[PDB]
């Protein structure tokens, strides 16, 4: 059959805020096929603790390819409106007009994530993965489809 991932989204409109339908256990996988734009400077995807803005909602994992210069992935975590320390990833995948796969994988004591396949970064939980529960895709992106595997 053709549903091999679980509670797809297709074609989102951007910016994205959509309720994470399951429990972020270790192994879980989330799954996100998109494309950048041609003028795109940055994107991201926050593993958000719910979708307020007032304050604003704690982002456990923030991970933010940008498209300047050689480029890079700027990984972060949000707590009670305060950016943590940066943990910058320099062997970036992603390019301008080009499309791509995200698999971001929960374990234990860590996020991994693959791009288009191959691994990319690691980035340690500094927000229990419990308390994501709302996934945000903002900036210049397009996204294709969003889906799930829940352990
Ligand atoms: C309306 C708007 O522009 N919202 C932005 C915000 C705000 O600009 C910002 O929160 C106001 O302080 O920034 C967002 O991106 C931030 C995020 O990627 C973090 C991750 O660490 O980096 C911030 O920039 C850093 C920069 O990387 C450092 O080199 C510098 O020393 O400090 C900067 C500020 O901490 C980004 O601004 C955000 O999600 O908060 C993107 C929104 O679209
Ligand atoms: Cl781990």
């Amino acid at each position: 059959s053709l549903n091999n991932l679980q509670n797809i989204i297709y074609n989102p409109v951007i910016p994205f805020v959509g309720t994470i339908p399951d429990q972020l256990d270790p192994g879980t996988l989330i799954v996100i096929r998109g494309h950048v734009p041609s003028d795109a400077d940055r994107f991201q995807v926050d593993l958000q603790n719910g979708s307020s803005v007032k304050p604003r909602a704690d982002v456990a994992f923030h991970f933010n390819p940008r498209f300047k210069r050689a480029g890079c992935i700027v990984c972060n975590t949000l707590i009670n409106e305060k950016w943590g320390r940066e943990e910058i990833t320099y062997d970036t995948p992603f390019k301008r007009e080009k499309s791509f796969e995200i698999v971001i994988m929960v374990l234990k004591d860590k996020f991994q994530v693959a791009v288009n396949g191959k691994h990319t970064l690691l980035y340690g939980h500094r927000i229990g993965p419990e308390k994501i529960d709302t996934l945000g895709i903002y900036g210049k992106v397009n996204i294709h489809s969003i889906g799930f595997s829940f352990s």
